[PDB]
Parts: structure tokens; C-alpha cells; sequence
């Protein structure tokens, strides 16, 4: 109903799950009954460094929707939507198989200030890195989870993978 | 579904989109999905100097569910549903037409705290001239958008105006 | 349809409707609507020591869900839902009739760090007289409202309370 | 060094120590090394629901600085000063002997807002109860204390116990 | 004691009165005590859009030491002493003379992420703009201030700006 | 000045640089001014998972003060001094050379929550592990730093570390 929105993948909606620079709780919404749930306290003392959430109506590689970090000035609250526009994917594999991580900003509706932020690689380095490091180590608690984080792809292939999700979740 | 309240314009149901005292994140509630968005990040470094929301199945002047400003003791999460007397308004004209914002506090059962309250003017001029500063200027770097802020009227008005958005949302 | 919980009374569904430490917005879930309100500010200045929130699909000795404090390392946003292990129970009467309090610590799933703490007799006494301390005085400024605590009783009490409240929903 | 004020009684300095609505850690000042200290954390489930602090060069009956609750729109942190007009006082007796807890709000240049608060009796009584409440339960769980709370005094009673306090300072 | 640097005016010394994006209490260093004063609580419902404290041992045109905007990724808190590049410095006439606002970020080596930012012109206009209106606005309930925001100049003006603030610290 | 303890190494004094579970600002105190700097904000995603500080008028081998983790129910404020029970030490060499961090729960008379806390072991293995997983990952990003993290040692180890610091310290 929310759905991916309908200038995707050029902008996107994100339900957020997780507030950036928040507590390490992790919450996830079901789908049969619409509500957020606990799913885990992160073990590791880390905390995401976006806020992360989800594209509704869509069936990533893994059978899950897309999963979005989408950098902003401040959080935003858990069950929250919001219009992003995709800047770059992390792309790694996990303990679920191929799980890559879009990164977006703010729609220019919603923010300007990311108005010169198009892809990934105009974003510091060490905050990207800081992504990177944070989906290698935060799992290191969890034994029977895995990471192994790959490289950053650009907008376009950011856009490219959205438009996949979506044709699958038509399917 | 909610409802203004049954006791309503005295007492008056509002949900509350922006918490008092809250980074400037700018949540509105849809009625179609009944999600909250970010509608946007404000650009100005203000706050909104109450809790923000609005009054459930009511049809102001410029269209849309009357306005709200709740001041209370602590701040509200978005999402909540509170019960509130109100306590003023005040006019304002902006880029849709006739914008007046209603001042309330807690209804006695969920606060005593403003037992003394009844019209704004029992408030801080201080306080009073806060909120016509934030109307007044937080809109001031969107260029399409303008606010002129008139004065504030009584409680028995702020009531009134709340009957007439009652009464257009029954029609 | 989030129910009491598969595994209940080993492991139940709380929705939370209050965080851990606070500020005294004591949240509310309407079951018609499906709401939170605020049912009130607390007027004495304390906190709910615990994240605090109720079983659904009970229905306890006074007509009301059980309600549950849930002990974690982090608070929990209202109207998330969490599974939890019940540790103990603390018993009390108040003006509702018989409003046992039962306490639960995270599923290990969840987070494994409460999982050698079996019943509420492995946590601090402090902690535990400071739970039977804010239910004994967080309502003396409500003159009407009145609450007589009792004592602790061990896990299989606390499930076999559960136990009742579920056959009691089922009725 | 700070000093009482060049205006006491009618406007006097505060040295805070526990920030209003704060966790419950309450912090100390040592006159010796002028360092803040942890004092303890409140084994009880309350919180301190005003700034909270002392008159630096003062001496009380009991042979403390004067202790001072500063109402504030928000929280002040600790080791910051600010200068207040004392609008009453709370009579209490508890483990450091015959103890008084001055109540007051801002001087009206550090902000306009309680401008017309007078004398205690101009806020709200819930309020006042609140206080009376918390100075009468927060120490309940260390049996090694107690506190008997008395009657609220005007605000030139409260002023009348600085000027004495000053004097015996400087003797 | 701390000094204004000794890479000045390259990178620069400054301790925080006020953290970014806070509650508007606004502290201020007395240079007699050394100690931190609530000089006020904003009237307008608005807050300091970055890190905001002075050079030390700096004597700018008007009398006082150079002030500073330090952007950052997390608020600093008051009295916390942070090594800044300035970068920029905004020029506006106010109530304490010919006054200027120097912009700055923290040094690389406190932190990669803004090691990119040369002038305030590699920040977004945007948020450029939220800063002049910040100070534009800030003070308007106030009637015995004014501000007169100026333009910006780049960060070898606000380093010239700097160097001849040492100079006269010094003679 | 406020020195190691008149109870050392059973309880000693910490002054505190970093709050549990906080923003990652890194604080530092000077010893020369006394003064309270930025060393850096974290690189990586990640929190310290105790409160972190030194105790005075201590050399631990590498040179510097002995460095303590307190683990507490609530934040404490950079700058604040709190009285400590070590319970245990984790060994791990750095770009400091061979270092150590002391663990340490609240003296009793501080807080009677960790009463029962007589060795690291009586904590969870869970939370262990994340203090262990902490220091071997919060510099990965920083090639110029490594950590290599080794065991556990229990409280008499700890006490006697510190027994070797105070007495190095008074030579």
C-alpha cells in the first residue's frame, strides 16, 4: 500500500526500522501482522550509521525486501516513511546469501542538503568505510552469522538492482 | 475512527505528529495508508515549541484537519493520541490560505499541571510571542512558502473554530 | 493476531507500550481503535523502572491483559513488541482488584545476556525493591488510586499466572 | 570565588549539580578539589524535578551550603551556574539534620518565562505535591536515612534563610 | 593556559559553550572564574545549528575573543576544548559591536570527515543559509539586541581575522 | 589532587572521559591544564560499552594513568569522579604499547545494584565478549593504530596492577 514509490528506482520510499546514531536495537516489521518487532539487541557495541529500513514491495536476491541506509541531518523514528534517492549499494554476502545495502539520501523535497550528493563517492571515505567496517564486524558476536562485505557500486547500479526487486516483486 | 472527542470543541482528541522540543524533523500523517512520512527536514534551525498534531476527522478553512500546537510537561512520541482543552488560536495566513494554529494543554485527567490554564493569555507573553516568531520565520528559506501571523484570539474562539471543522467534516 | 505467543507461558509477546527510564508519559494501547493514547503524565516524579507493556490475547484476574515489566539493556519504543522469558511476578492489589505485575528479561534470542537470571531472586534486591517501591508510591497523588504491594513470587508462578490469563482469553 | 550574589537575597547563584528530569546520578561538588563526584545513583525509581544545586559561601543551619531546586524550561547541566530569585522554600528534616530545600526559577534577564512567579504558591499545586513527594520517598530504600517533609514557606522566608546563611558565611 | 593554538591560524583551539543542535540554554565561559554561566535561554524557539564557543587568549575588534561555529558530526559538550580548522567566517553587526562568526571544522586528525572542506563554500548553501538566518532571527524577541548578518568571506579571510585577533591578544 | 583512593586498590577514584553507551566523542583530560579535549570522534560505528576514565596519581607500564572501564546503570558525565571496585582487567597490547583496561563496577556505597560482582566472570560471557570485540575493532579503521586483544584476568589481578601503578606514581 506505502508500495516503492512511483518515481522508483529514480526516488524510493523507505520504511525506517533502525534510527541512525541510536541504541543498538533492532527492530523489524512483519509483514503478516504490520507490527515492529525486537528482533535482536546487537551483541557488539556498534550502532548503524544511517538509518535503515526497508522498500516496500520489493523481493531482493535474498527473498527480502531491498534494504536501504539512508543518511539524513537527524533520526528518523522507527515506522517512519521516507523518499530517498539512491546514491550507491554495498554489495556483500551473508549467512543469508546476497544481501547488498543501498545507501540514499534525502528526495530534494525533503532535504536540499544533499543536493550535490549523486553517488556514493561523493560522500568522505571514512564514513563509507565506517559502513563497510560496521557490516564486517557487527555479526562477529553471532556464530552461526557471516559477512563478507564486497565493494561499492554507483547510483546507476544502485538503480538497476531497486528496478530487479521490484519486476520480482510483480512476479 | 479516533474522532475529534466526544466532548469536543471542549475537549478534543489530537494526534500528535512532532513531539515538543524535538530535532526539526517534520512528520505528517496520510489518510490514505494512515502512515506517518517525513514530509521534510526543516531548513531553518528551529523547533516546534509545543507538540505538533492534529484534530481527527475535522475540515479547516485551508482544507485540511484543523492544527494543533499541545503544550505539556514532556514531550509526546508521533503517533500518540492525546486528549487536550484548548486554549487559543492563532490566525495566520500562509501559502494555503487560512492557517490558524489551536493552543491546548492536557486535559485535567491527564495533566493537573495546567489546571490554571484557560486562555492562552494565562500563558508566558514570552512563550505566546515564541510561537509567533516560529510561524513567523521557520518557513523563511522556502521561497514558495510564506507565513503572515495575525493575533491570538481566546479559548472561546479557538473552540468555534474547532465547531465549524467539526461541522464541515460532517458535511 | 500478535497473540500471546507461541512458546507462552515459557516465552511471551509484550507490546511496549512503556520505555525503560523514561520521561513519566505513561502510554496506552486502545483496544478498539488499536491507538496509543496518553493515559497520563505521571503527577509523582518517577519513572517505570523497566520497559513496561502488556500480554495480548489475556485476560487477567482484573478483566485487563497482564501486564508485564521487561528489563533490558536498552529501552524500547512504544508499541514494539518483544519476546520475553517471565522471571517472577510481583503481587499487589490496587483500586482495579488483583494487578499482579509479572517481570521478564529478553527470549536469548533476543539478546543472551539475561540468560543465567531464571527467576527474579537472580537479580540485585536493590533493583527488586525499587520496582516494589515505585508501584507502592507512584499513585499516592492520586487520591482516589491506591496500591498495597505484596511480595515476589518465583518463574513457574508468573507462567502459571500467564497460563490462567491465556484459558481466560480463550473463554 | 562564584559567591552567593551582588543582588542575595533577591537574586542569588546556583551551582548545579543534578540536571532536571535527568537519570538518577547525583552529583556533588567537593569545596576541597572543586571536582564533581557521582554521590550515588538513586536506588529508587525517581528523578529530580528541578535543576538541582547549591548557593556557593553559604552556611545553613546544618553547616551546608544552602541547597537550592531551580524550575527551569529546560535541563541545566551539571558544574554550569545560574543565577535565580528564590520564590519559597521547603521545610524538611532528614539525615544531615534540619534541612530546607529553597525553591526558585531564572532571574528574568537568564529568561523571561517565570517572570511573574512571585512565591511558590504561583505555581502549581500538583507541582508543589510533586516535590513534596519526592524529597518524602526517594531515600525510602536506604534505611540509614529518612525524611520528614514539612510545610512549603513564601518567598520571603526563603530569603530571609539566605540572608542569615550569608552572614554566617562570612563569619 | 590552553592558548589559541600553536599551528594558529591553521587550526585553532576553541572551547564549546554550546553543544549543536541542543536544548537553547546558552552557556557562557567567565574568563575572572573560569567557571560556566547559563548566560540565557533562548526566547525563540530555535537552536545552534553547530558547536558554537571562542578562541581562547583572542581579542577580536569588538573586545572578546573570536567565536566559532564548529560543525560537527556529534555535539561536543560545554567546556570540552576541540582543535578546528576554520573555514569561513560570517561578517553581521549586533549589540556587542562589528562583530563576525567564524566557521570551522574539527582538524583531521579529530576527525577524516570534513578533511575535504576548504572554504565554507564546500558546504551546502542550504545549510550556509540556516546559519545567517540563525542569527538573523535569533535575537528578534529581544528588543535591546539586533543582528545585521552580513556576507560570508572565505577561510583565508577568517584566518586573517584570526591572526590579527592573536596579535592583539598579545600586545 | 583527587588521587587514586584512600582505599586503593579494594576501591579506587576514576575520573571519567567517555559515558557508557554515547555519542562516540572520545574526551581526553590534560593533565597540564586539567582541561577536557576532543581526542577524536570515533572512525568506526561503535560505543563505548562502559563509562571510560583513568585514576589519577597513577603510571601504569606504558607511561600513562591506568585506564578503567565502569560499568554502571546510567551514563556518567566526562569530568565527574566515581569511587570503583576493580573486578577484573583485559589485556591487550597497542599503539600505546602494553596496555591494559581495567574493569570496575560502582562501590557499594555508590550503587548496590553490582554488590554481588566480585569478579568479571559474574558477569555475562555475552557482554565479555563485546568489550573484548570492541577494543579489537574501534581502531581497524585507523591504520596507523592496532589493537591486539588478549584474556581476561580476575580482580586480584586488576587490584595488584594497580597497586604497582600507585607505588610507581609515588617513586
Amino acid at each position: 500500500d506505502i508500495g516503492s514509490g512511483s518515481n522508483a528506482p529514480e526516488e524510493v520510499n523507505v520504511v525506517i526500522e533502525v534510527s541512525q546514531d541510536s541504541h543498538p536495537v533492532k527492530y523489524e516489521f512483519d509483514e503478516k501482522n504490520g507490527a515492529l518487532w525486537v528482533d535482536r539487541f546487537l551483541p557488539t557495541a556498534m550502532y548503524y550509521p544511517c538509518n535503515y529500513g526497508f522498500i516496500p514491495n520489493t523481493i531482493a536476491g535474498d527473498g527480502d525486501p531491498v534494504d536501504v541506509l539512508v543518511l539524513a541531518r537527524f533520526p528518523v523514528m522507527p515506522g517512519a516513511v521516507i523518499c530517498v534517492r539512491p546514491v550507491g549499494v554495498l554489495m556483500m554476502n551473508d549467512e543469508k546469501g546476497e544481501d547488498a545495502k543501498v545507501l540514499a539520501v534525502p528526495a530534494t523535497k525533503v532535504d536540499q542538503y544533499y543536493g550535490n550528493i549523486v553517488n556514493y563517492s561523493d560522500l568522505p571515505s571514512s564514513f563509507l568505510d565506517s559502513i563497510s567496517h560496521f557490516f564486517s564486524f557487527y555479526k562477529k558476536l553471532e556464530k552461526d552469522k557471516f559477512v563478507s562485505v564486497g565493494c561499492w557500486q554507483d547510483a546507476a547500479s544502485a538503480k538497476e538492482l531497486i528496478r530487479s526487486a521490484i519486476i520480482a516483486a510483480k512476479k
